């Protein structure tokens, strides 16, 4: 059986994506588990699966359910954002995760500039995931949440274990889940917290109208949204960087009109390779995908970048484009039920990172050969271990 993931670089797509999506656009593979999956990767396809809610993201937690990995938390944390909904909890969380907060953006400015300055001071080489990237999205979380700053690197300090994507459970996951959780839960009882998602959880967990909302939910809300945030921002922006820094006419076009920058992070959203694994989901039924009949209990990976080159939707796919028609139809944030609530935030970051970075390191590139970077594996996001440059 072909066996998933193909690739743990995050630079280059693998020449055997576009081979199997003509041939066979959903095709049987093998998951690190050694469960058995529909791998799918047209984006007629893929949008199939992500549109029909009975292909379940919450039912891939279940007992015996076949795993494309090892699960690192509670089987319920994987249902969040329904809980959110059924808590009456929602448009509070998305209140909390618009880029549209008063402050917000120039705080993520001065921050990007800020950090950007230190190592420039410093001189190159710089490494701009552990030193920019990462620094940035924790930064921002911190203030989206309402936690103190410092809080951060140690909340960070989960995250290389939190989000492997392992075939066997992970002792060391579930200590620091309890931990994170800990610290949620002491936030939600610090009356200086009146900040943010969590200065926002707090008032409402005091209000005995959300009597039946549990105290693990609250601080569980918290550790997930940190999380799911830092790790997928902070991997973004650092793989768009080497889009970039490979393509410096587009870096100099950016920087010349910085207006087109939204573009720019758009397309390097289309092609971002950023997901190591399709988007697991569970068949509730007997469902026809293509030229397969998937049935109920059997497990579908929705691979995005199998979709986000897909020339039937993308023409030249492989090329960024800044005046393509219908830009923001790729599915980098997903699709459906469970499209991305923090999207418009994770598009802010990337936007300010890139201007920043392109105003203040206009002459940007590797300041180590391409085949040098170290991708992480067994992670759920293909990133390098550093990201050393020069300008
Ligand atoms: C460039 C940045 C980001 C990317 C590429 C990204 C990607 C994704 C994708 C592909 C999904 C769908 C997963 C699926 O359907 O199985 C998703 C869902 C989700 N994202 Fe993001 N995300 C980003 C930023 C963020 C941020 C900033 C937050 C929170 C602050 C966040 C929180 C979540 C949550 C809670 C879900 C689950 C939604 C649900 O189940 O209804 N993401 N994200
Ligand atoms: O954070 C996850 C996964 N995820 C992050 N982006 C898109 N999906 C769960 N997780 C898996 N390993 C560690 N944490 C998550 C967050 C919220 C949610 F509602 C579901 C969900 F699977």
């Amino acid at each position: 059986l072909l066996e998933v993931p193909f690739s743990a670089r995050g630079d280059r797509i693998p020449d055997a994506v576009a081979e199997l999506r003509t041939r066979e656009p959903i095709r049987k593979v093998r998951t690190i588990t050694g469960a058995e999956a529909w791998l799918v990767s047209s984006y007629a396809l893929c949008t199939q699966v992500l549109e029909d809610r009975r292909f379940s993201m919450k039912e891939t937690a279940a007992a015996g359910a076949p795993r494309l990995n090892a699960l690192t938390v509670p089987p319920e944390v994987v249902n969040n954002m329904g809980n959110i909904a059924d808590a009456g909890l929602r448009k509070a969380v998305m209140k909390a995760i618009t880029p549209k907060a008063p402050g917000l953006e120039q705080f993520l400015r001065d921050t990007a500039n800020s950090l950007l300055d230190n190592l420039i001071t410093e001189g190159a080489p710089a490494d701009l995931r552990n030193d920019f990237a990462d620094p940035l999205a924790t930064a921002l979380h911190c203030k989206v949440l309402g936690i103190p700053q410092e809080d951060g690197p140690k909340l960070f300090r989960s995250l290389s274990i939190a989000f492997m994507s392992s075939a066997d459970p992970i002792p060391a996951a579930k200590i620091n889940w309890d931990r994170d959780i800990e610290y949620m839960a002491g936030i939600l009882e610090n009356p200086n917290i009146t900040t943010g998602l969590m200065g926002e959880l707090s008032r409402l967990r005091k209000d005995p109208a959300y009597s039946h909302v549990s105290d693990e939910l609250f601080a569980t809300i918290g550790v997930t949204f940190f999380g799911a945030g830092v790790i997928s921002t902070g991997s973004f922006l650092t793989t768009a960087l080497i889009s970039l820094i490979q393509r410096p006419q587009l870096r100099n076009l950016l920087h010349e009109k910085p207006e087109l920058i939204p573009a720019g992070v758009e397309e390097l959203l289309r092609i971002n390779l950023s997901f190591a694994d399709g988007l697991p989901r569970l068949a509730t039924a007997d469902i026809q995908v293509g030229d397969v009949l998937v049935r109920k209990g059997e497990l579908v990976l929705v691979l995005l970048e199998g979709a986000n080159f897909d020339p039937e939707h993308f023409p030249n796919p492989g090329s960024i484009e800044l005046d393509r028609p219908n830009p923001t139809s790729h599915l980098a944030f997903g699709r459906g039920q469970h499209f991305c609530p923090g999207s418009a935030l994770g598009r802010r970051h990337a936007q300010i990172g890139i201007e920043a970075l392109l105003k203040k390191m206009p002459g940007v590139d590797l300041a180590v050969p391409i085949d040098q970077l170290v991708w992480r594996t067994r992670f759920q996001r293909r990133i390098p271990e550093r990201l050393p440059v020069l300008w």
